[PDB]
């Protein structure tokens, strides 16, 4: 593997061999007063300003001089220049990576087989723009002549996530607009529960798929759409409550939806990548288009960022760089997300895809096998929530575990003259310092005595009450949620994603084990119809099968 | 630590390895097809059967046989035996850990400090009984006269996911009873746009709080009331809309609340462990007493099996065994919860706090530090969805990660003929089968060949599709998911959480990293107040907060 070829890298793992030791948080604070300042990270884009605070971790000067070294040597700047310009950069696919041009708002031209894709991003944007503000309004009538009060998403993975987290991060943003559901499982439950809510005259339903082959959501969607048509029993009416997102023209004509009611994409939008494009159109229809292009803009403002700025200063870069040394120094197998910020409760779960998904890979581009660790174990939950819960382990397990705490400076909520917003703000700041100094066995000793408890009621209490700390975290302060700041901060880890991946050498683009689900699933299906015991696969999976039938008939 | 010196875990150690190499799934089914016969287990409750198919595990005869062999030498028969004894088993707090009191429907006497719980556990069962008839009927009215459409639950952490997960679980079961919100989190969100939503005159709240003294929790409950207050103006309607759930009487009437209103719980009931007491009041009012009367009986199912089950057999200690098997040898940092069951869309997260947060530990009953890995990072969500997402990183990262697939043979949905969940359980058999097997580089050569690609597309192409497989994962596949079903499978991973405690010899039933968390925003809180830097913290804190200021101001 490159990675562990590479003198950096070396220089890197051996520094760690002699200084491990050495890098203690307490001290390295105490140490050196300028810290914050050396070890924070400020950016004003002119619609809030994002701080990224890296001061917490276990790093000094000497490490992210030797981060950024690696950063060069493994030819971060070129790789990035690679995918803004639009080579295929998905070399497995053969495809380029172009998220950055769904939300090129500048429209310098970028090229895709030579030609450029701007043209036909700002065709479908306008379209998008066209539908949203019809269907809004109300000049968009459903099949008994009523205005659209529902809007339902139909997609699962890339086509799902994405759009989910956005609707509820910008829940604030929506006056005006209709409901928006998110129906992604195949479980019956997650369409049939949607549907019994629903009046069929006033509802409108987005098939989001790419390929618009994906099993789930065709399903789904006949799903939806049988349950129209006997209401509606007129297929002309299809047209008036049903849209796709995809890039397969001829696949959405087969399924019954006309062509001007496609909203199309490229296939260098990658799914886990996608909410940017038409595959948004439910971001757009609930808080509005503007809102809609102002999220984009968030984004274009951090891929210029990404794009241009010096390494040493680089958000996504030096995220990515503690990251590495957490995980290929350190041995951390995970990393966790804490937005502390109700709305951004599926953020993490969107980042364990956009992640894992993306860098959760063995080959590199020689096809030579990795020889060190990947991409994390993406994971975490709202604060505070998570200090009642998990934390736990985080403050006295056996693990260490980076995490990043996120929090807006600005609520939207700001009720009782900004109490809970102060009260969270608090929590926020408590948790990183606290799980950097810990509390040692003296301190804890100490406050027992105060509280008056006995030589031998202490004795035994005392070492459990003991925390050793020296737990890194970065804290990720912006000024306010906005649609346009989401962009930029969603965008900021995407980059993140693409850094680690160079530097690891592999894919981040392509998902070979998502493309491998889509097809595993056939032989099992058939299989499950009749009452004939299972014979044909492992000893488990028919005695699974076998178990499901015997159950199959149990009242 | 007393593991590493126990002689069956060295043992263990000494023969992980001798082979690890030689454990592979493949081989190792079909050189014996009697596997699935023998490393599986299946529960007949009566009410539904519960399939523990462990069998896909890197595992053979003699180490389960080893792994059984270290429980009874680490006095899991024993340790168990205290708790359903009522012993002070959490030694910290010096507080007994029943919850397997809370559902003893046999009535035997419990006894904590001589006296049997029992008597009063029943008696608070009652009350909640009666309640949720009259409030369900339209008896109990609002301050206006009109019947409850709405409950809320206030309450976070263990006072909010339990009540949360099952709620949402057993939706199905809901017919007939109010709706039910959820606020935990300080963020002026959630209780704001939960809030706006509420009509005063035909809502109810419910403060779920052990201490009631947890800060977010009485804010929101303040907040709540206030807003109530505003409307109603009679502190007299307070008793018809606001009931506690609480150990404290004091507490609940300083706040306001009558004491007629309060149902109580104990100190040995811990949080994390709560939902079988009065804190599932939002459960029984949501979805009717029987049915919660029905989750507590499959709880107390699962308990008589846990207590009277040799360990060769019993269900919980062989999923705590397979855990340690892959903590303390194999080395994996994490554990996946992937639920096939939209209504589960938060078992996984609510395991997340109940494993972790119990075995999220370091010292030992003889407060001593371990010197070995505990409890594990526990992550998940729902299938099929995960397919789509996370898994190409469970496929082909660099990761090792025991996996629990859990689906009901029966959906509450069957739509279409039972279309949907035939394809929901073929993915569900398929992903555990693939994690296994994978796919070789011969394999995938021969399918790429198949498809026509030339020598050289074929060749950089092929190993990025080639799978290493030899993932180890649990199905556990039950009957039905009714509220009987769900009580045991979540009493079943109690007793998980409680046999590797055991095993570790640590306190499960304490959480100090919460204790603490509860007093740590203290200082900060009235730093907050005022336009003045704040100087008397680490740089970073102090940069933090003087960012948040700097940013107050902004608009
Ligand atoms: O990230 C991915 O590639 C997957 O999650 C896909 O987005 C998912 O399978 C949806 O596929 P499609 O949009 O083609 O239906
Ligand atoms: O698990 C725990 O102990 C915590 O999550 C508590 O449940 C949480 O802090 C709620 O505390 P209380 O119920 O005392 O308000």
């Amino acid at each position: 593997a490159a990675l562990t070829r590479d003198p950096q890298f070396q220089k890197l793992q051996q520094w760690y061999r002699e200084h491990r030791s050495e890098l203690n948080l307490r001290r390295l604070f105490d140490a050196n007063k300028d810290r914050f300042n050396h070890f924070s990270l400020t950016l004003n884009t002119n619609h809030g300003h994002i701080l990224v605070d890296y001061s917490k971790n276990l790093v000094t000067e000497d490490v992210m001089r030797m981060l950024v070294d690696l950063a060069k040597s493994r030819g971060v700047e070129a790789a990035r220049e690679r995918m803004f310009n639009g080579e295929k950069i998905n070399y497995t696919e053969g495809r380029a990576v172009l998220h950055v041009a769904l939300r090129n708002r500048s429209n310098t031209p970028i090229l895709v087989d030579g030609k450029d894709v701007m043209p036909e991003v700002n065709k479908v944007l306008d379209k998008m723009k066209s539908f949203c503000q019809r269907v809004r309004s109300g000049d968009w009538k459903g099949y008994t002549g009523k205005t659209i009060t529902d809007v339902i998403n139909i997609g699962i993975g890339g086509s799902d996530l994405g759009p989910l987290m956005v609707t509820e991060a910008l829940k604030p943003y929506s006056s005006g607009g209709p409901r928006v559901w998110y129906v992604s499982n195949i479980d019956g439950t997650h369409i049939a529960k949607t549907l019994a809510q629903l009046n069929p005259e006033s509802s409108l339903f987005i098939i989001a798929s790419k390929t618009f082959t994906t099993q789930e959501t065709i399903t789904n969607a006949e799903t939806a759409k049988e349950w129209f048509l006997q209401a509606a029993k007129d297929p002309s009416a299809v047209a008036k409550h049903f849209v796709a997102l995809s890039t397969n023209t001829t696949k959405v004509k087969e399924f019954g939806i006309d062509p001007q009611n496609m909203f199309e994409f490229w296939d260098w939008v990658g799914g886990r990548y996608s909410l940017w494009s038409a595959i948004g159109l439910s971001i757009a229809l609930h808080v509005g288009f503007d809102n809609f292009e102002q999220l984009l803009s968030g984004a274009h403002w951090m891929d210029q960022h990404f794009r241009t700025t010096p390494l040493e200063k680089n958000a996504p870069v030096l995220l990515a760089l503690l990251g590495i040394w957490y995980i290929n120094c350190f041995g951390c197998e995970t990393h966790a997300m804490l937005p502390y910020d109700q709305y951004l409760h599926r953020f993490a779960a969107y980042f364990q895809q956009g992640d894992m998904e993306s860098n959760g890979k063995y080959i590199t581009k020689s096809g030579t096998r990795v020889d060190h660790q990947t991409g994390p174990i993406v994971w975490g939950e709202p604060g505070t929530n998570g200090q009642h819960a998990f934390y736990q382990l985080i403050h006295q397990g056996t693990k260490m575990i980076p995490c990043d705490f996120l929090i807006p400076v600005q609520t939207q909520h700001p009720i009782r003259k900004g109490l809970h917003h102060k009260i969270l703000l608090a929590n926020f700041l408590a948790q990183t310092e606290a799980l950097m100094r810990g509390k040692s066995t003296e301190e804890a000793r100490k406050e027992l005595q105060a509280a008056g408890k006995s030589p031998e009621d202490l004795e035994r209490l005392l070492p459990h009450k003991v925390f050793e700390g020296n737990r890194p975290t970065n804290s990720i302060v912006f000024t306010k949620l906005t649609p346009f700041m989401l962009g930029a901060l969603v965008a900021m880890y995407e980059h993140k994603i693409f850094v680690q991946g160079i530097i690891w050498d592999i894919n981040s683009f392509d998902q070979w084990g998502v493309e491998l689900g889509k097809q595993l699933a056939k032989k099992i299906e058939p299989e499950l119809d009749g009452s004939a015991q299972v014979t044909s696969h492992d000893a488990s999976t028919n005695g699974l099968i076998n178990f499901i039938k015997q159950q199959r008939e149990a009242r």
